[PDB]
């Protein structure tokens, strides 16, 4: 609430060209000290704001989380059904591929998370499972009876097949096109996104 | 064929020290010269071996590309489906993330392929596109027809669709798992990848 928060705003600042070092260096390349070079303040005051590399990355972490899930709240909310909500994914994901990667993409060495990171991917995950309410029978759907505590409400373990289905499924074309993987392969991946989608959709 | 090609040797040991440095620091972050401190040789020496490090870099990618396409072609040679075909790119996947990442994951800024990587990607492809022969109505085969430059051997458009949806739908899983999303979820990723597999095989 407090007026020295401010400091929300120069944070800020810091991520922002926290996000410069990961698009031109990569993460782990990434440094506090160039940072404070690059703002011209001390080393030190840069800490005063992030105590290490793992803080700062731990928030681009939550940041990126967090966007990901307005994104597709606001296509639930719109009243949208699976197909709205894998649209909300693909523009998210194409508005912002090195945000897409912090999360999705190669993993940065050395960084391990506090719990949260996965405690706060949840929240994307709990409206496509909201959606495919929209048991049956098959081996994964058993299995997934005993295990689902990443949701005690109250959905057939078939909706939450699904609703992994549509993450990996559409995950699996979005950042092999962002990886680069159809460049030179001269289709348009939109379109196969757009029949990966409609394959899932109440197939 | 010559003897003075030991050079080969020391480019595989040079290559070696450049996945430690992937590792650890990340691409981008990977330098010859720290390469040539750690093995004791002239910073020029190293670069009589790569012009530079994108030199390394595409050497590194091709490599990368060689080895899923031996493992994919093994599994057709030893006349497995599908199915075979799957759990030949798990392995591959599984048995060297960093490799899978340098491919599939996040692009190394700056760094731009000779167009010969995928030139050297429609290898792995060319085998699932035969499997697929194991034309089929819908408008993202319709396209195909139109825009298949990457495959002039003979397969209904169905067969490229479906092609490209095991790749998408497996890598979907396969970098989900790796890029760590499924932690803290619970259930055995390995029966979702099992999952989707069956779905997609003549579903």
């Amino acid at each position: 609430t407090p007026r020295e928060r401010y400091r929300t705003q120069v944070r800020a600042e810091i991520k922002d060209h926290a996000w410069e070092q990961i698009a031109t260096a990569g993460a782990s390349a990434l440094s506090l000290n160039a940072i404070a070079k690059r703002m011209g303040m001390s080393g030190p005051a840069l800490y005063r704001y992030f105590d290490g590399r793992d803080e700062l990355i731990t928030e681009l972490i939550r940041d990126a989380y967090r966007s990901q899930a307005d994104s597709l709240r606001a296509a639930a909310a719109s009243g949208a059904d699976l197909a709205g909500l894998a649209h909300a994914l693909r523009a998210w994901a194409l508005d912002d591929p090195q945000r897409y990667f912090l999360i999705f993409g190669t993993p940065v060495p050395g960084y391990r998370a506090p719990d949260d990171i996965t405690e706060i991917a949840a929240e994307t995950m709990a409206v496509i499972v909201d959606a495919c309410a929209a048991g049956t029978d098959g081996a994964f759907d058993a299995h997934l009876d005993t295990h689902r505590q990443w949701a005690d409400r109250p959905a057939p373990s078939s909706a939450l097949h699904r609703a992994l289905s549509f993450w990996s499924r559409l995950h699996g074309v979005l950042s092999l096109e962002l990886a680069g993987q159809f460049t030179g392969m001269g289709f348009d991946s939109a379109l196969l996104f757009e029949a990966e989608l409609k394959d899932l959709l109440g197939p």
